[PDB]
DNA sequence: AGGCCGGCGTGA
DNA sequence: GCCGGCGTGA
């Protein structure tokens, strides 16, 4: 899968704080998640070139090129070019905003295809910190399911009843039900 | 496959009986039903059409020797349906009724696991009648999707803006695109 | 059934 | 009327 140099004008709706993650080649690195919108659509965006973080909380309005598109999201990296438009801004329809902030219900998640990327906010019901992995049991009014966290998503401080906001998790099936697995760029923040 | 654990339910809906074809080319008759308990609702395929009255919905019924697969129930000739006594009565929360009436958003359907069985009501945007198959294009504010209808689901009269109610369609992926495929026990009625 | 790879018809 | 050969299907 390869880059798209067709440049896009989008508006930033949200960013996470920068955070540390490890590559399979054991390189220590820093990134942040962001959510951006056009008038018609929204995108989850991984920003690996953290020197643009300033550009992603102000200004809200930006132009992006040479980014990667996969897994229904955008990757912006060192090869990517981000610029500012001006003072000069536009506003995004509330349908799209609410959709970009939306969290799917667990009963629906259980019916979702393996390989999907999932973002959302869920309630922690139970936690088991094992040595390398942590199984977070998450819950809502429709069902419950396991979230396996490794790396930066291992051993996070939290207690039952707390709400976990997940970024960039991979949905996998066992046995006939969904679970959410942490990957290289996955993140968990508390509320 | 067979569950001898009997279920006590209230019938919320039935379709009229209808004709379908087996793979061994025998024409037969069946009907769909929607059922509920205190806990949750079920789609039901009833292959024994002599049970239509038991499913009229005036009564609360008990079902046994039914098959459970694809998140539905199949009641057939080898199954036993009887009536419940006066203390086994109950009413179903409007919560559950409304959930049983829920129709999924199409963009979410596209992300559902291959092989899922789908029921729902959708707005028809466009239809293409071929020789043996009919491509009904369904729409909502979220997205659009093809519904491939053959057999009893082929060449149904409908026009744009009509709502199609789908029963027991199979979700299939090809070239990374989701479609709803009509099958043996599938049904389409217009509103 | 984990996800992945390997075996038929369709159409070369 | 060829197989492979890739996303699908268990």
């Amino acid at each position: 899968n390869v880059l798209q140099k067709r440049p896009v004008i989008v508006k930033v709706l949200s960013t996470t704080k920068p955070f540390e993650y490890e590559t399979p080649e054991m390189e220590k690195k820093i990134m942040f998640h962001a959510t951006v919108a056009t008038q018609t659509q929204f995108f989850h965006v991984k920003v690996l070139n953290t020197s643009l973080k300033e550009k992603f909380n102000g200004k809200k309005i930006i132009i992006i090129s040479d980014y990667l598109e996969y897994d229904s999201l955008l990757e912006v990296n060192e090869e990517s070019t981000v610029s500012e438009a001006g003072p000069q801004t536009f506003e995004v329809p509330n349908k799209i905003i609410n959709r970009a902030k939306e969290t799917l219900k667990i009963d629906i998640l259980h019916k979702q295809a393996s390989g999907n990327i999932v973002y959302g906010v869920f309630m922690l019901h139970k936690k088991t910190v094992n040595q390398k992995t942590t199984i977070y049991e998450i819950q809502d009014d429709r069902g419950k399911m396991d979230v396996v966290g490794t790396g930066q998503c291992h051993n996070i401080p939290c207690e039952e009843g707390d709400k976990l906001q997940l970024f960039c998790f991979r949905l996998r099936k066992k046995n006939q039900m969904s679970k959410l697995i942490s990957e290289m760029h996955s993140f968990i923040q508390i509320k």
